[PDB]
């Protein structure tokens, strides 16, 4: 939890009572674990949704659908129950309650089962399963001067009538919400992403949508992958963003442009950079996607657990900042060690607060979070982002030419350096260094072991720049300083942790030539250079193929395919400037200014603009 952020235990394991209603009589009674929260503002008042799961934290017992509701900021609470399961048996539940806020509304989605102790997409059939809607109205008022709120629940209304028999090559078994909070996309649609079982017991995710408030609902016809659970969904720039669960493997996350008609997986931005643990190896975790505008900036914000424990521990919450370009981690918002799990973030009136678990011996309780170190420091990121983004874009480029483009641009090394750091001016990645001076915009290396690495898969757990296995740009000024013994590396993306193995790069040799590499391409010297000469620098990789530019046009070789049309390539790091090895033999005597990153292939333009405006975008002056 940030500096100058504080919390409180809301929903207290143990501690906390609801009034439980059975055979028409309600008793005030306490809840052993409170899990799944869901926090929302409608219409100014704060409303926190959870399980109150009564007896034990066992996924299949005893669960009612609890909601607190605040009018002055979370200080002071009310206390009720949204839904109430069937009643049926000592394991009668209603589950993964989804929430999605509508005018004066909250529309909540819940399973519910009746007897079963087995988990859901163990079930063979659906004899146990209902899907139900439940619509909460929230009416403010003022009697005695002060602000007063409260909510009337309805009862739930079965869905099951809009889930299909069938499903492209399928029989469907069950489905539920992806838990915490869902959206009213900009058409006026109540969309909730939902995660189905089919008779084969797999899972995968769908939109599942309605255009009439809620009287009736439609699938999506597209769907994610198999192994895609628990999916939160937000809407941004026209298109469905849905960010999935998938145990032991790293997050998958797809858009669609059509209500869930078409899914394509979102290689170029977000998919596969959130890992469910440092190894990728552990059961994920349900995680709060949103986006929000924070000082006219329209971003999303992501949390997910670490999870450094395994298993379903899930340690460690943490946050994430994203304009679908760059990816800043703000920070661990739980305390310590403890395990906290599930999330969810709230921003109002300029403020922001979070809703999450925290676990004690399988025993949950709920904090609810003031943090007010986060959003200053997402505030000083977002600045930045704009900043430097305006700096670029106000450039009067040389006949005044096309602006120079930020769009696409993820990643700037310039003139902030320390001794061992090429720092990001995006603030989210910074490379490492060896043998490097300091200069205007730049650093200068030399000697074997010279040379700054730019993290990729070295990333670790969270992998920012992993769009760069699909496509990327990679831009540079340099000047070599000696004419080397062989031939030296300069810029480029490696495959393996030495560099070694390239995807795409660009060397220099002793007969004064260039020699670009294509993958595992023999490698062909072309053209001539310099000592002390400036050249600008672009490489290009998109649809399995790689080109190398210098000044602004292309060399021999370029348009060839540097990724067998077999697998995805998994990029370790970019290099600048050398390897950054002691143990690979060569030494690069050579200057490097500028590094500009893109998440896309940029066109012939955009190239020769960035060429001719290369003395005019450091940041040294600023
Ligand atoms: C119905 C059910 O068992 N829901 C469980 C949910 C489920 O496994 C799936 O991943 C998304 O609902 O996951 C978790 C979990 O802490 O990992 C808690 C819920 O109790």
């Amino acid at each position: 939890l940030a500096p100058g952020s504080s919390r409180v235990e809301l929903f207290k394991r143990q501690s906390s009572k609801v009034p439980f209603e059975k055979d028409g009589k309600v008793t005030e009674r306490v809840v052993h674990s409170f899990r799944l929260p869901a926090l929302v503002n409608v219409d100014g008042v704060m409303v926190a949704i959870a399980d109150a799961r009564y007896e034990t934290s066992f996924d299949n017992s005893l669960i009612d659908t609890v909601a607190k509701y605040s009018v002055d900021d979370g200080e002071t609470w009310e206390t009720q129950i949204a839904i109430k399961n069937s009643r049926a048996s000592s394991v009668s539940r209603v589950v993964d309650p989804t929430v999605i806020v509508k005018g004066n509304k909250l529309y909540v989605l819940v399973g519910s089962y009746n007897s079963s102790r087995s988990y859901w997409t163990s079930h063979g059939d659906a004899r146990d399963w209902d899907i139900l809607l439940a619509v909460g109205e929230v009416t403010k008022s003022t009697a005695g001067g002060k602000i007063t709120a409260s909510i009337k629940w309805g009862s739930p209304v079965s869905l099951k009538e809009f889930f299909p028999a069938e499903m492209e090559g399928m029989h469907t078994n069950q489905f539920l919400g992806g838990a915490g909070v869902a959206i009213v996309a900009s058409n006026g649609n109540l969309v909730y992403p939902v995660q189905v079982t089919n008779k084969k017991k797999q899972v995968f995710s769908k939109i599942f949508y309605s255009e009439d408030e809620g009287k009736t609902w439609k699938f999506g016809k597209g769907r994610s992958a198999f192994g895609c659970s628990e999916p939160v969904a937000l809407e941004w720039e026209g298109k469905l963003i849905i960010n999935t669960r998938v145990d032991y493997r790293r997050r998958l996350v797809y858009e669609s442009s059509d209500m869930g008609n078409t899914w394509l997986e979102a290689v170029g931005t977000l998919s596969r950079v959130w890992g469910p643990s440092p190894k990728s190896n552990q059961p994920g975790s349900q995680s709060s996607f949103t986006a929000v505008t924070i000082e006219g900036m329209r971003v999303m914000l992501f949390t997910h657990p670490l999870n450094f424990k395994g298993r379903w521990l899930r340690d460690r919450l943490n946050l994430w900042l994203t304009d679908n370009q760059r990816i800043y981690n703000v920070g661990q918002v739980s305390i310590g060690d403890e395990n906290s799990a599930y999330s969810s973030v709230l921003y109002k009136d300029d403020k922001l607060y979070c809703l999450h678990e925290i676990n004690s011996n399988e025993v949950y309780s709920l904090v609810f979070a003031r943090l007010v170190g986060e959003l200053r420091i997402i505030k000083s990121v977002l600045q930045s982002w704009k900043n430097w983004d305006s700096h670029l874009s106000s450039i009067c480029t040389p006949a005044c030419g096309p602006a120079v483009t930020t769009v696409g641009l993820v990643g700037f090394l310039s003139h902030s350096a320390t001794k061992t750091e090429w720092e990001d001016a995006y603030r989210c990645v910074n490379a490492s260094t060896a043998n490097a001076e300091r200069v205007p915009n730049g650093l200068k290396f030399a000697g074997v072991g010279g040379g700054a690495l730019w993290p990729v898969s070295q990333q670790g757990q969270n992998q920012r720049y992993h769009f760069a296995n699909h496509a990327f740009t990679l831009v540079a000024s340099v000047t070599i300083h000696e004419v080397p013994k062989g031939a030296s590396p300069l810029l480029g993306a490696s495959l393996d942790s030495s560099g070694g193995k390239k995807l795409l790069g660009l060397s220099y040799d002793k007969r004064h030539q260039w020699q670009p590499i294509y993958g595992s391409t023999p490698v062909t010297p072309t053209g001539s250079w310099e000592m002390g000469k400036r050249y600008h620098v672009v490489l290009t990789m998109a649809n399995k193929i790689g080109s190398v530019y210098i000044d602004g046009e292309p060399l021999e070789g370029s348009g060839q395919t540097v990724v067998p049309d077999e697998r995805t390539p998994d990029i370790s790091h970019f290099y600048v400037g050398g390897y950054k090895r002691s143990g690979m033999p060569t030494d690069s005597r050579v200057t490097v200014n500028n590094v500009l990153l893109y998440n896309r292939q940029l066109n012939a333009e955009e190239i020769r603009t960035l060429f001719l405006s290369q003395d005019l975008i450091g940041t040294e002056a600023h």
